[PDB]
């Protein structure tokens, strides 16, 4: 039994005052005057309280390019649970000529004992031939897996053609699990790389400018129109740029199930960024690339009117030194990705509910709940109300702090946002009610994280 | 030396009565003030129809199209047009050079009106990037079709789509596409006989609407991508025309092509007892009645801007019938090259959504600019050759097989009633056909080269 008292509880929907009192994992009063009969006392006054971040694109510990990412499942967790998230879905990759259920047992081995808190699993559809659409129902069923994400980009890597994107929507429709795509179109960037290699443009700006945004607003578009066709349900991650919040925006108005994301860095940096003397640019490359700075508003705005409706890290992060160093000769070297998972839940506060972009309220459904419902977690994670996990944040919106890698805990050498002044910090994390950071102090333990089973798609 | 006096020419801009006067193969004036005299009297004097869009002599299935370079350009002189650009079909693992030997071949001798060719592009891997300078300087050819659809048949990846669309950039082509998805329509084909639904009716519902609108807005972003120029052909539907428009609005080089089937039919006809629906297999499929208004409005406020038959015919009897048990198998095209001219004067013109300049210009005219053809073909001015067609206005006829004259046993408009009539073609100032009878001669009929692209 805990009692956190003081707080100003902020969820979704309501904006409240009142103590909530948990016992054992869960929520289980909320009010003035509980019956809070010796229970450990939490200080809340004058902070937020909020439900847990749930953070629904995150690679940890992934192998890309012959290396693999920074963090594992436990340094990756705990950054999350530092910068206010408590609930991740990791991405399962399966390789073709696949065992289905040996890539996911291989991602459960990869969390075991490290994880600190509650994590799930999107899996990775690389074919879909007959092989692989039989052990899709073992998997819903048994293997708590509803989600399922199709590259349409990094040709000859894990890419797929439209063939197992049609295939998969289908069953996917039938199943009840929600597709999730990388739209760009793979072959134009292709083409266009090795274009940039020909005539000696290797900087990794060309990054960048080998992948515009024409070609996300294709792929989203054609992701789009066989959702439609299939009658089935999309969920498009790391919108990046104007061209597909369009597209997305167009067949939500023909009330298609069509979903969406951004990342902060998307809504927080620009290209101009990546032009820089030495190889600083690689800091920021990863897929789809930093975009012009009129493309925020943009992003920011679908947020606001319910056209992109969560927000996710895609965390996948690599050493400047050494790992990003492959490929000082040519950026398709470089492994694609940034560590994004600390910051997110703050700069969405800070650079959007501060500066008065959304609602206080909107902040943690585009943070938290949305994410929960699209992918089967709800009501046991997204919420502050009786029966839900006490994945609970206490947050202090008055603190001015600026963001960097000296004082991050991410393990990687660098911060995308390094520099950036910045509202609002996380004293206290709950998960499960158990302390995994109080007044900013590890005090979890390895291993203690648990895997969610997610349900069947759901609308909203 | 010839004299057509009395009539009222018509061109893209100009309507104006006066005599035209050629000599040789070439209009050399025209006004007011020992030649061989033609009466134009009552009549309307216009450029011949050029026909972008004919696959004469193609295979599909294991069988051939009935028609052949001879009875197709015939039937084309018959029903008003003078100029036509068949599809030069290339084989993978392919001589480019020995494809487009092999559709001369199928023209010489035969051919009694002018022709020229598109082609197809397979796979654009760097032997056949290499081999395109070649046609493009000697061979006459600057305009290419990749197919998006018919997968394992004629079907394209995006990478070849968007090599050739640089390339095509970089020469000066007007590439041009079958825009459906192959992929979702394999999956909806595979399907729609897994349940053992094997009419010619389910044809249409294997390949909706979304999946050309689809193909269309991927294959506008790429040359949006490449720099390069676009011509859609066939577009059947609203989803496509939607996409089209939208990219003009920026600026963007993209054209666009109907048929007179799209105009003047709709999917309601395949919905028929016996096997009645396989006259009216041909891909794209026929669509609701709802689009031919968005279609003629395109036409009409220039979104799209070219039509052509797509002619592609197959007998009812034996080569339609080779699909009895499953659409799949139904050679895929309709016959359509006659009644074009014609039916987008009586449905167009004559029923008021088209002026009678845009008539000329979206049947001939806009055509020859976009194939590079101009000002040899789709215009009645000094210099330009004596494809001239004086056509009457006032009759009124049923088109039917008894009376048409393509080499098939059906007509997919049998039984319209429609305005207006051919009563003479001629073809660089030679009769192909005069008072309707066939004067031709096999052989009569020359390859056009084209040049390179420029806008319009
Ligand atoms: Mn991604
Ligand atoms: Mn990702
Ligand atoms: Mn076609
Ligand atoms: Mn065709």
């Amino acid at each position: 039994k805990k009692w956190i008292r003081g707080g100003t509880v902020v969820t979704a929907a309501d904006t409240y005052q009142a103590d909530v009192l948990i016992e054992g994992e869960r929520v289980v009063a909320i009010g003035h005057q509980l019956s809070v009969n010796g229970a450990e006392e939490i200080d809340a006054t004058g902070c937020y309280v909020i439900p847990g971040g749930i953070d629904p694109h995150t690679h940890l510990d992934m192998p890309f390019g012959g290396t693999v990412t920074a963090d594992d499942f436990f340094t990756g967790t705990r950054a999350a649970a530092f910068g206010g998230t408590t609930s991740i879905v990791d991405f399962c990759l399966t390789k073709k000529g696949e065992s289905l259920k040996s890539a996911i047992a291989t991602w459960h081995e990869k969390a075991r004992g490290k994880a600190v808190i509650d994590y799930g699993f999107h899996l990775m559809i690389a074919e879909a031939n007959d092989q692989v659409l039989e052990e899709l129902e073992s998997v819903i069923s048994s293997e708590g897996i509803t989600s399922l994400k199709v590259f349409m980009a990094y040709k000859n890597v894990f890419q797929a053609d439209d063939e197992t994107l049609f295939k998969t929507l289908v069953k996917a429709k039938e199943l009840g699990a929600l597709v999730q795509v990388h739209a760009e179109n793979g072959d134009v960037l292709d083409y266009l790389t090795k274009k940039a290699l020909a005539e000696g443009n290797t900087d990794p700006i060309y990054h960048a400018y080998t992948r515009p945004p024409e070609a996300e607003g294709e792929a989203t578009g054609r992701a789009i129109a066989l959702t439609a066709l299939a009658g089935s349900q999309l969920y498009v991650v790391h919108v990046s740029c104007a061209s597909a919040v369009q597209r997305i925006a167009e067949a939500r108005e023909k009330g298609w199930n069509v979903y969406g994301e951004t990342c902060p860095q998307y809504l927080a940096l620009d290209v101009s960024i990546m032009d820089q003397p030495d190889f600083e640019g690689a800091k920021y490359v990863w897929s789809p690339p930093l975009r012009e700075k009129w493309n925020q508003e943009v992003l920011w705005s679908a947020l606001k009117n319910g056209i992109l409706q969560t927000v996710g890290s895609d965390h996948c992060p690599f050493n400047f030194r050494g790992q990003k160093e492959l490929g000082r000769g040519d950026f398709t070297k470089i492994p694609n990705g940034g560590p994004l998972i600390e910051d997110r839940l703050t700069i969405l506060y800070s650079e959007g509910v501060r500066q008065g972009r959304i609602s206080l309220n909107q902040f943690v459904d585009i943070s938290s709940t949305k994410a929960a419902k699209l992918f089967g977690m709800f009501p046991r994670k997204g919420t502050i109300a009786v029966g839900s996990d006490a994945d609970i944040v206490i947050f202090d919106p008055h603190v001015k702090r600026t963001l960097s890698v000296e004082t991050h805990h991410m393990n990687v050498d660098y911060n995308p946002f390094e520099g950036m002044e910045v509202y609002g910090e996380v004293v206290s994390v709950l998960s499960r009610g158990s302390f995994v950071v109080r007044d900013k102090q590890f005090v979890g333990q390895a291993g203690s994280g648990q895997y969610i089973k997610r349900t069947t798609f759901e609308q909203p």
